[PDB]
């Protein structure tokens, strides 16, 4: 269809991650960026979303010490060793709590063809209940 | 052209701290929008409530509220409590956020099997919590 | 469809600070001409965040107090070997760099007591860059 008016483009792609540890941060920034480039959309938004209740999406600086701090703080906050009521059923209440607070998604601007983000703003999958063989991240670009 | 669709969910809350599952209502609105590919924004225009997503299991729901309470400290002499007694609710809402955004893909709200959508009430009872639901897409 | 961008630049004076940017965001929504859509407010920084809550000076103090307590500026975080701001990264990681508001019938949809703040956790900084994008019809 040869459009003649500005119109909404929506482009989807998917990133899969296998996680090795119970708590893990996995940098997905370059994969998200490649999908933004692949979309051909110049101006819009990029939604990065996990359909998982024991993982999350965050954005911060890729420095190995900090990554350890992030996971240490998440662990302290969620209390994996606590007798949460959900642990009667499962053993991952802490993971659900972390994900609930952190959120399943982050939204970035896409501008003049580029993901808008800081020099030290990388995108991470936050695993709180690994190892998992398949964490699925949806990447959606929406715009012109 | 593009499509933007709005609807509204109104919820009365009974307890000071409460989780209210609105998954079905959000799904209905996605369906009624007719939008096949886009996004679904679920947003509360309230500073003492929030929108979260996680598993509808009643133990976990208790856990979430317990954690929120412990984190926000309702009994603490926060400075806002000089004006009114709900500083904790503001803090929890600040941290949790007023909105969540979900993909809409091939006509369906994209969400996990154990990912339900909740209004988080931190200062109830309230007669009217207003959730805006917006679907934007093609 | 229409997509409109503008920028807010904020200089911050204190290590921890909330700066209300509500009016500026509103101005940008107005200027976009967009009637129905979304408003993204995004900070391209890892030691800052965007939140929304009530502009009451006591509560503002409480928010920052809670953030400081949660993030522990005095703790020997591993990142602090490199720069003394691990607490700021932690707060930003939890709070998030973006908020998304509806725009409806030409108005930013928000509550009476829902103001939009840049959260500075590693000030003073001469330039915090906020992108505001309005997308809609
Ligand atoms: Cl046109
Ligand atoms: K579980
Ligand atoms: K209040």
């Amino acid at each position: 269809i040869h459009h003649h008016h500005h119109h909404m483009k929506v482009y989807f792609d998917d990133i899969y991650v296998s996680t090795a540890r119970q708590f893990e941060l996995v940098d997905i920034t370059d994969q998200v960026e490649q999908i933004v480039e692949k979309s051909g959309i110049k101006n819009g938004i990029c939604l990065i979303f996990v359909a998982h209740s024991t993982a999350a999406i965050v954005a911060n600086e890729h420095e190995r010490g900090l990554m350890e701090d992030i996971l240490t703080k998440i662990k302290e906050f969620t209390e994996p060793s606590r007798s949460w009521k959900h642990n009667l059923i499962d053993d991952n209440a802490h993971a659900h709590l972390g994900a609930t607070f952190l959120g399943a998604e982050r939204v970035f601007p896409v501008r003049e063809g580029k993901l808008v983000r800081g020099t030290w703003q990388n995108i991470f999958l936050v695993e709180l209940d690994g190892p998992r063989s398949e964490r699925h991240i949806t990447v959606e670009i929406l715009g012109e």
